[PDB]
């Protein structure tokens, strides 16, 4: 039953706090922090992890959402290893994920334009990053799950250079979502087209010369993100289809993933 499936997911997600050791702080914000850590596994050995730190009803919502995320199983979606709840002199929820030395995709693109960072990224690799994101989003959308914050800063790079969707912004929000609270999978499609543009420009902020407060009017007048300098005509047509006024006219993630795979195969 629906209840039975919920109680099952719930028992699996909690990690005993004594199996975790916390290290140094990697990042900080208003909502919480990211630290490096060690997780003791079933086989007696330890794994390097990333630990994200952040009333009974709010904690219950956190545990419920974490239980759903752990249930996801796809190579292009970040895997949730588990959760811990600490206590202050206010409850402190912690989320445990595998450590990815290359970090977020947005930072990686920027570093590639500098001499000491990763090397220049060729066209074929930029397209492969897009195919990877489309594969992760296709898995999530088929299971009726909404991301709501898709952007290059929320995509992570694995050690084998595979990209996976994760979640640690007016310029990424669909035209219908700015006019009303309305948010569907076709709104994640719009955010995906903007993400493809960030990858193709190697990390540029969307809509140069356009301020956040003048965004809704800009789109209402039919203007969209401009074609990047070295971007193929066929790739621009794919990203432009993500920004069609009527959400029903926009392609699904499954249709996008196939268009992107066919384009990559056609390259020499
Ligand atoms: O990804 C998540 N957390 C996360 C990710 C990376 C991280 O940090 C790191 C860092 C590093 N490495 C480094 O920093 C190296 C360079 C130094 N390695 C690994 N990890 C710390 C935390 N959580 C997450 C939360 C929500 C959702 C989707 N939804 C849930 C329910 N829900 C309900 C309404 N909206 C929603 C949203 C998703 C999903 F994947 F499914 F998209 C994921």
């Amino acid at each position: 039953s629906h209840m039975e499936e919920l109680q099952n997911k719930l028992e699996d997600v909690v990690i005993d706090r004594n199996l975790l050791i916390l290290g140094r702080i990697l990042g900080e914000g208003e909502f919480g922090s990211v630290m490096e850590g060690n997780l003791k596994q079933e086989d007696g050995t330890s794994l390097k992890v990333a630990v994200k730190t952040m009333s009974q009803r709010e904690i219950e919502e956190f545990l419920s959402e974490a239980a759903c995320m752990k249930d996801f199983s796809h190579p292009n979606v970040i895997r949730l290893l588990g959760v811990c709840i600490e206590m202050s002199s206010i409850p402190k929820p912690m989320v445990i994920l595998p450590f990815m030395k290359y970090g977020d995709l947005h930072t990686y693109l920027l570093y590639s334009r500098l001499e000491t960072g990763p090397r220049h990224i060729p066209l074929q690799t930029l397209l492969r990053f897009m195919v990877d994101i489309a594969l992760g989003m296709e898995y999530l959308s088929n299971r009726n799950f909404l991301h709501r914050d898709l952007a290059a800063r929320n995509c992570m790079l694995r050690d084998d250079m595979t990209v996976c969707v994760a979640d640690f912004p007016v310029k990424w929000i669909a035209i219908e979502s700015l006019a009303d609270r309305v948010y569907t999978s076709k709104s994640d499609v719009w955010a995906f087209g903007v993400t493809m543009w960030e990858i193709a420009t190697r990390g540029m902020t969307p809509y140069p010369g356009v301020q956040n407060h003048e965004m809704y009017d800009y789109l209402l007048h039919g203007h969209r993100l401009k074609q990047p300098e070295d971007c193929l005509d066929e790739l621009y047509e794919i990203m432009y289809s993500c920004w069609r006024t009527d959400p029903l006219d926009r392609p699904t993630f499954s249709v996008l993933r196939l268009q992107l795979e066919r384009l990559l195969e056609s390259l020499p």
